[PDB]
């Protein structure tokens, strides 16, 4: 029922989801002056060796690549964390043109796209607990420009158009998440929410510094993804982000300097 139109966006999610006016909404504006540096910051640990890629789905609302996540192969520890984060699935977040599509912006600054790595806490033993709980789950954001093409990219890309339509899915093994990944892993972090329906505030978000390049070619095959289930009028899967909410009572704090 919802989604990102007029009569179904953002400003509508608060009718069926209260929570959408909660006091620990994502994503944010980060105010790069305002970021308090936190020496006591650990640097972000990333075991993605031994990961394991199920599937690819267009879920009406995005795409996401799939991992088992029924052992600690692909985990996230380290940073602002306590504990063993395993990863569930990526996804990613884009505009109808290149100065829209990042969830979280930088001193208002929008993105192409947002790619989030979803983690969930093993203490809760399962996802749908990890989400009832403010530490179950840690989203690793990556901001997209365009630019250059980023090579770990391109297998996704090309599957695309057997997934146009919602609800559609393919094989997707295989794939290694290193190769999305920029250089540093220089972070801000603050504890938030899911950005989609139910909006549960459960995340520790942990959003990088450092852009990825990707092309114009690369984004261009995220436009052609649809929103509609397949025979249904065709509307562009683009616009899939939510604006920036209020940071209410939070400190967003920087790993660096
Ligand atoms: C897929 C989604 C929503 C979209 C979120 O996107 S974002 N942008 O916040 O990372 C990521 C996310 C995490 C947990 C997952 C939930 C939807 C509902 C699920 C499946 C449950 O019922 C239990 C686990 C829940
Ligand atoms: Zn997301």
């Amino acid at each position: 029922h919802w989604g990102y139109g007029k009569h179904n966006g953002p400003e509508h999610w608060h009718k069926d989801f209260p929570i959408a006016k909660g006091e620990r909404q994502s994503p944010v504006d980060i105010d790069t002056h305002t970021a308090k540096y936190d020496p006591s910051l650990k640097p972000l640990s990333v075991s993605y060796d031994q990961a394991t890629s199920l599937r690819i789905l267009n879920n009406g609302h995005s795409f996401q690549v799939t991992f088992d996540d029924s052992q600690d192969k692909a985990v996230l520890k380290g940073g602002p964390l306590d504990g063993t984060y395993r990863l569930l699935q990526f996804h990613f977040h884009w505009g109808s043109l290149d100065g829209q599509g990042s969830e979280h912006t930088v001193d208002k600054k929008k993105y192409a796209a947002e790619l989030h790595l979803v983690h969930w806490n093993t203490k809760y033993g399962d996802v749908g607990k990890a989400v009832q709980q403010p530490d179950g789950l840690a989203v690793l954001g990556i901001f997209l420009k365009v630019g250059s093409a980023k090579p770990g990219l391109q297998k996704v890309v090309d599957v695309l158009d057997s997934i146009k339509t919602e609800g559609k899915s393919a094989d997707f093994t295989n794939f290694d998440p290193r190769g999305l990944l920029p250089e540093s892993l220089d972070y801000w972090t603050y504890p938030g929410s899911l950005t989609t329906p139910p909006l549960a505030e459960c995340v520790t978000w942990i959003v990088l510094k450092e852009p990825i390049s990707v092309s114009s070619e690369q984004v261009l095959k995220f436009r052609k993804l649809n929103f509609n289930g397949e025979g249904e009028p065709e509307e562009l899967m683009v616009d899939n982000w939510r604006p920036a909410q209020p940071l209410k009572n939070r400190q967003i704090k920087a790993s660096f300097k």
